[PDB]
């Protein structure tokens, strides 16, 4: 752990910095160091983990489309062929991708998830892992993808289930939650029709609920409703 | 050298690729390993290692601007004390930028300029030997600075000499050229008028033979004078 020397409030304070500057890369390791101390994270820097790696995965993910769809169009009717450097390249990202994904769900597994009790963290944690299983189903090939995709729709469910019974339905995390599994339906699972349904009763279920909210969470939660919407308008 | 095992060509291949995916540090990398590789560098290649290494230095740059000016505002009138910790990460950064730098000047001392004859490739060399001089003052503190400053000085000089005994007053590269010493005498010797003088000479004399170039060459050179104009009017 090259982390291990420093203290815990001082990499919570670096990786905010690193938020700033927008280095993803350092940020992300200041936040595994600060799991890595062992004690639980408050809302704040659960927040700062899931943004830093989600940047870091982001541009993973962004580079891997463009290198595969140059290795798609080299494999086609009418192409001169270039040799394996597209391949091997694509496959370099592809890899770091999956380290990234790995080291993010092995902080879950040690272990996050098994101290987290209350709804927020635990919701939190369970979508967390099924995001980045997901992430890793978008590279993954065969019988290989089927159990990824099966880790990827479990986590999203147990977060699902205990979203439903402790949340209302306009929370932020419960409104991500069903946001990212609907995705996960669409583009992963090859069940739209799953998507639109889980989308559009999480949006009606939250505009039900708006009445309760004060100013600031009316908006912190229609901002998200309106991804629900903006997804439902492409998908349908 | 990582890059060692791998074929020249395939490395200026990857950097293509790279490029096409936003991965700026393996670009870097690639062109690096094409380099050592001992060969001269074709104009195309010349571009894709500026390109690569501009982009990297210039992402760590950015991040060094936010993280100095939020330890100068620790260091005013009336801000209660953080700890060390803004100080050690500006540092880190700024460590980071001065090896990028050392290994792009690495590159160009063993052994890119003293293999380049031809005016093109010499002036390229030599401006790139001043801009990273020139990025390695603006983060120095000193006496330190005054030897930084004096050798981006001469590598821009001899530079200058060149272009304007071999190129046209239109040629791209004595343009940027002319252009980066002008912001080298604005941004870091503290001389604007030199800075003014200099963009503007090197304008009006690209203006005046404009008439002798194609349409595209025309649209090169004119892109560039903009460039300067833009400075100009930003400094008087
Ligand atoms: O189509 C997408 C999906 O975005 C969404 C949309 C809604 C919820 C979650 C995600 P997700 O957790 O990000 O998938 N593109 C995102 C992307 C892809 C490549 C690089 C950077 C960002
Ligand atoms: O003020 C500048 C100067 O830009 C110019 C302008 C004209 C010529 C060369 C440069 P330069 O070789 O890039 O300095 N800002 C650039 C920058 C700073 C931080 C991060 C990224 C880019
Ligand atoms: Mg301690
Ligand atoms: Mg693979
Ligand atoms: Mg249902
Ligand atoms: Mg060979
Ligand atoms: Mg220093
Ligand atoms: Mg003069």
């Amino acid at each position: 752990g090259a982390m291990g020397s420093m203290e815990r409030a001082s990499l919570i304070q670096k990786a905010k910095l690193a938020e700033q500057a927008e280095r993803y890369e350092d940020m992300a390791a200041f936040m595994k160091g600060a799991v890595e101390k062992g004690e639980e994270l408050s809302c704040e820097e659960r927040n700062l983990l899931s943004v830093a790696y989600k940047n870091v995965v982001g541009g993973q993910r962004a580079a891997w489309r463009v290198l595969s769809s140059i290795e798609q169009k080299s494999n086609e009717e009418g192409s001169e062929e270039k040799g394996p450097e597209v391949r091997e390249y694509r496959e370099k990202v592809e890899t770091e991708l999956q380290g990234v994904c790995d080291t993010v769900l092995g902080l879950l597994d040690s272990h996050l998830i098994k101290e987290a009790g209350d709804a927020e963290s635990r919701v939190f944690y369970l979508k967390m892992k099924g995001d980045y299983y997901r992430y890793l189903a978008e590279v993954a090939t065969g019988d290989d993808k089927k159990r990824i995709i099966d880790s990827a729709r479990s986590a999203y469910q147990e977060a699902m289930d205990i979203s439903k019974k402790e949340m209302p339905p306009t929370n932020p995390i419960r409104l991500g939650l069903a946001l990212n599994f609907s995705v996960f339906h669409y583009e992963i699972a090859n069940s739209p029709e799953e998507a639109i349904s889980l989308a559009k009763t999480t949006f009606d279920e939250a505009m039900a609920d708006l009445h309760t909210l004060s100013e600031d969470s009316y908006k912190d939660s229609t901002l998200i409703m309106q991804l629900l919407r903006d997804n439902l308008t492409l998908w349908t």
